[PDB]
């Protein structure tokens, strides 16, 4: 009938820490890679693309990927790295995903 905006959601964000070995956060993208979802969609958009992290894409599918399964906080299946953080990290502009586009 009528297109309805949409809130802002809360609670938790499953994203590689920014911080680890980028060797090691690499994993995920070769890993989710091979999903389906995670290969392609990964292109960043210039909000905070630069400066770009190594596991960068597989933050990004990130989003949508842990909502594929079932967006619960299991859905995490890239590494060690990627996995649920506290509470909304975003400290302004730099919104982390939290599984909503």
């Amino acid at each position: 009938a009528t297109p309805t905006p949409t809130p802002k959601a809360a609670g938790s964000w499953c994203v590689p820490k920014p911080g680890v070995s980028d060797d090691q956060l690499t994993g995920n993208i070769n890993y989710a890679c091979s999903q389906g979802i995670d290969c392609g969609p990964i292109q960043p958009g210039g909000a905070c693309f630069e400066p770009n992290t190594v596991k960068a894409h597989a933050a990004y599918v990130m989003n949508l990927y842990y909502q594929h399964a079932g967006r619960n906080s299991w859905n995490c299946d890239f590494s060690q790295t990627a996995t649920l953080t506290n509470t909304n990290p975003s400290y302004g502009a730099c919104n982390f995903p939290s599984g909503s586009n």
